[PDB]
Parts: C-alpha cells; structure tokens; sequence
C-alpha cells in the first residue's frame, strides 16, 4: 500500500512563502478558501481566472481539460461516526465536525475531509473551541448540489 495519488491539493503561499492555506481540485474545478489571501503555488493554476463566491468563502476556476481527472469526488451523504484528514480522526455527530482542541489552526483552510472510499465530505474553514473539541466551520453541498456553510459562534478562520 504506497500512496500513490493524484495531485488534488495544492498549496497557497503569502507573499513571503509562508504555506497560508490550500487548494483542491474537485468535481471540474480547482476552489480555495476566499479569505486565504496567497498564490496557488503552481505553474499552471496560478494564471486561471478566478470566480469568487463570498457568501460561502469560496474562490473557484475550472480545471484544465488535462487535470480534470486528477480530481476528487463530492459526497452529501455523511453519516455520524468518523472521518479522514490530514491530522487524523474527524468526528461527526450533531450536525457539527469536531476535532481534538489544539490541532488546526493556519494552514489547514481548503483541507478536505473524507470518507473512506476516498471521497470529500467538506472543506474546512475555521475552527470553535468548545471544551476538550473544536467545531470546525465547513463547506459542503447538498443532494441537489447546494453550497451551504456551517459556521460555528466564535470560529476563527485558519
């Protein structure tokens, strides 16, 4: 089991390098977190035109026909229980992602969190303490493909 993948997640600098956020390839089009203010540290992304979208702190443009396969795919089916990303475990129960206080923070805006069949579920945002956990404010879309935001009292944006 190598991890052989796709390149989906990118990288959004500031102005001096500093990793800031980041940015995924998804269902046609590559989006970042709209108040990520850096570049998408890559050659052919960085020059596309993007379509900003601030009700839902979302900044997108379409995929290049090429990369249009090295892509992720969307789910609006989350059942409670647990799910994937980078830092580990992210739980679901009462409508809210929660994760271990502590653990996000800068950088981790436009990081996705999967299933495991490997799809997307939503993209964070920022992030609520609350006691032992932090509610993450997210992104996702509904069964007829509706963006929706859930944004948790006193989220801080990452």
């Amino acid at each position: 089991a190598l991890k052989l993948e796709a390149d989906r997640l990118f990288d959004v600098k500031n102005e001096d390098g500093d990793v800031i956020g980041h940015a995924l390839a998804m269902e046609g089009k590559v989006m970042k977190p709209l108040h990520v203010k850096g570049t998408i540290d890559h050659p052919v992304l960085s020059k596309l035109k993007f379509t900003k979208s601030s009700a839902y702190d979302m900044e997108f443009a379409q995929l290049p026909v090429n990369m249009r396969s090295e892509a992720f795919t969307y789910t609006s089916e989350h059942p409670e229980g647990f799910y994937n990303w980078h830092h580990g475990a992210v739980q679901y129960s009462g409508g809210r992602f929660t994760i271990p206080r502590g653990v996000g923070g800068r950088g981790d805006a436009g990081r996705p969190i999967m299933d495991n069949s490997g799809r997307v579920v939503a993209i964070v945002l920022g992030g609520a303490d609350e006691g032992t956990r932090t509610a993450l404010s997210v992104v996702t879309w509904n069964s007829k493909g509706k963006t929706i935001k859930t944004t948790p009292e006193g989220t801080e944006e990452w």
